[PDB]
């Protein structure tokens, strides 16, 4: 009665603050710990590692430890750093199962000497710390003795004292070995997704309640242009596509809960497996190869057009089904592929809907068209330009800006000088929000319009009152259909937001997969069944053409509001 795995591919997720270590003991003198650890770049990309840690005890562990395994340890860390100094904190909690709390002497002080090389670049750091062995807390300050670190200081986390960890009903085996005096040694091996590796070896001496630790490090095989050797690792920040990933995970989690509550697929439960492509082409190909090697046959997601297209090549070649709830560029479904479907519409249709609204209902005097030079935004800007030229509208200029720009002073001064009364922007909320708040600060009265990628609460968060009165194209308000009220209430009961279109397109993708899995487990048979039939969903009855596109899909025109809400424009 094994679970059916479904991959859900998000983008620039935060993820869990706590990470789980699994502890096992093959004999009385050895404890083995296994760990998955992903780092994040300043760019919002993931850098993936796995670790195996070996603890060697001089005297055998007490029988109670050997009878009670495996154990699970939840840990979280904080780092502030310069290029010469590190300030660190760690929290640790042990359990006999996978369910968190849900929301002579033991040690008091310690010192660390950590040294070695990364790609042959030498380092040496020393410093003092303290902690509480009753609750699993520790803190540490480290200073360089050899000047500036010429690699990311994050590569030395988590390596920078399990003598501070208690177990549920008494001392950990680490604490018992320190109190006895005979102690333990540690060896860790880390493997990275680019083929790099790092080893650490530890030795300790106990002077009463004070621990003296020594750690020797050797790292090799890091790419010269990678984030370790360029100092490009950071703590997680919200990024440009986080809003889109959060909507997809909200809709997938509620749909899988509802399906499983009704008995799953002929009694077998669905299990979500989460991945993250950062809407980046190289990360999308790395994710798709991992999904195939993990044995998964069904994928929901790859959200942006520039990441869904390279991923689709890998899934088609390997015989895997892919359903995107969000990618709208026509080229995805224009190449003869048989295993690719959507639960959203096409930018050829979205751009023509915008051009007809401008010609029929707005009738402006002087138009500018702006885009971000990416597949989605530049495609829409070209579709709108063609529609307006056919209607003989006055387009004064057509121009590109750079994605990630925060200073729009040149564009704002040009709109003021050239007396522009209407702008169409093709692109995402981060750039549109900066353009709106900088335009109103400088006294512009211009009417703005954009596509479904700007119609979200992150646009309102960035622009504030400057967002009021923006025109948008987007899918219908599915959250206002009475038949969908039970889903709206279940999402609001978790303090989550059911208003974004990608909640509904993602829920509908899981309902479409469910209908297929009731007929066959084989991806090619599922794609054939959906292309020949109608499926009832939260979006209404869905049908697909032979290339995997929705038949009769319509984008609406709405007024956007500063409170993150959309109303019918007419
Ligand atoms: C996340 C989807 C975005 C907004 C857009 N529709 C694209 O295809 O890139
Ligand atoms: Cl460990």
């Amino acid at each position: 009665m094994e679970d059916i795995k479904v991959a859900v591919v998000g983008a620039m997720s935060a993820g869990a603050d706590w990470r789980i270590s699994k502890e096992a003991c093959p004999n009385g003198k050895t404890l083995i710990s296994t760990l998955k650890w992903s780092y994040t770049t300043g760019d919002g990309k993931r850098y993936r590692s796995t670790a195996r840690t070996t603890f060697t005890f001089a005297k055998p562990m007490a029988a109670n430890y050997l009878k009670n395994q495996p154990m699970y340890v939840f840990r979280r860390t904080e780092l502030k750093h310069s290029k010469t100094e590190m300030d660190f904190k760690e929290w640790q909690k042990a359990f006999t199962d996978v369910v968190g709390m849900d929301e002579a002497s033991l040690p008091a002080t310690h010192e660390l000497h950590i040294f070695g090389s990364i790609n042959g670049v030498g380092f040496d750091m020393v410093g003092q710390g303290s902690g509480n062995p009753n609750v699993g807390y520790e803190e540490l300050n480290l200073k360089s003795t050899k000047g500036e670190l010429q690699f990311s200081p994050w590569i030395l986390v988590p390596h920078i004292f399990h003598q501070y960890l208690p177990y549920p009903d008494g001392m950990s085996p680490f604490q018992a070995a320190m109190v006895d005096g005979s102690g333990y040694q540690v060896h860790r091996t880390v493997r990275f997704e680019d083929g790099a590796s790092l080893t650490v070896n530890y030795r300790y001496t106990y002077e009463g309640s004070h621990i003296k630790g020594e750690a020797q490090v050797k790292g090799t095989g890091f790419p010269a242009d990678g984030p370790v050797m360029t100092n490009s690792l950071t703590a997680f920040h919200i990024g440009p596509v986080t809003q889109y990933g959060d909507q997809e995970f909200t809709g997938a989690e509620q749909a899988v809960a509802d399906i499983n509550a009704r008995g799953g697929i002929k009694g077998n439960k669905l299990q979500i497996v989460k991945y993250d492509d950062a809407c980046d082409p190289k990360q999308a190909v790395a994710v798709a190869n991992r999904v195939v090697n993990d044995g998964i046959k069904y994928v929901i997601g790859h959200l942006c057009s520039s990441s869904a297209q390279p991923a689709s090549d890998i899934y088609e070649d390997a015989g895997i089904l892919m359903i995107t709830p969000a990618a709208t560029a026509p080229e995805l479904t224009a190449r003869g592929y048989q295993l690719i479907l959507r639960t959203t519409g096409l930018d050829s249709d979205q751009g023509l809907t915008a051009a007809k609204y401008i010609l029929e209902k707005v009738k402006p005097q002087r138009i500018a068209i702006v885009h971000d030079k990416q597949q989605y935004g530049e495609g829409l800007a070209r579709a709108v330009q063609g529609g307006l030229k056919k209607g003989n509208a006055n387009v004064v200029f057509f121009d590109g800006i750079t994605a990630g720009e925060k200073d729009f002073s040149t564009l704002v001064a040009r709109l003021k000088k050239e007396n522009i009364d209407f702008v169409y922007y093709g692109g995402y909320h981060p750039e549109m929000g900066q353009i709106l708040r900088q335009a109103r600060a400088a006294g512009l009265k211009t009417q703005f319009m954009g596509p479904e990628g700007v119609a979200n609460v992150s646009l309102s968060n960035i622009a504030g009152e400057s967002a009021e009165g923006l025109l948008v194209t987007k899918p219908k308000n599915y959250d206002q259909v009475p038949a969908n009220k039970h889903i709206v209430d279940a999402v609001k009961a978790k303090k989550q937001d059911p208003s974004g279109a990608f909640v509904w397109t993602t829920y509908a993708a899981l309902q479409s997969l469910q209908a297929g899995l009731n007929q066959s487990d084989d991806p090619a048979e599922i794609a054939k069944y959906l292309k020949a039939n109608s499926v009832d969903t939260v979006m209404g009855p869905l049908t697909w053409d032979e290339k995997g596109d929705l038949k009769g899909f319509e984008f609406g025109v709405f007024d956007w509001h500063a409170n993150g809400t959309a109303t019918d424009a007419k």
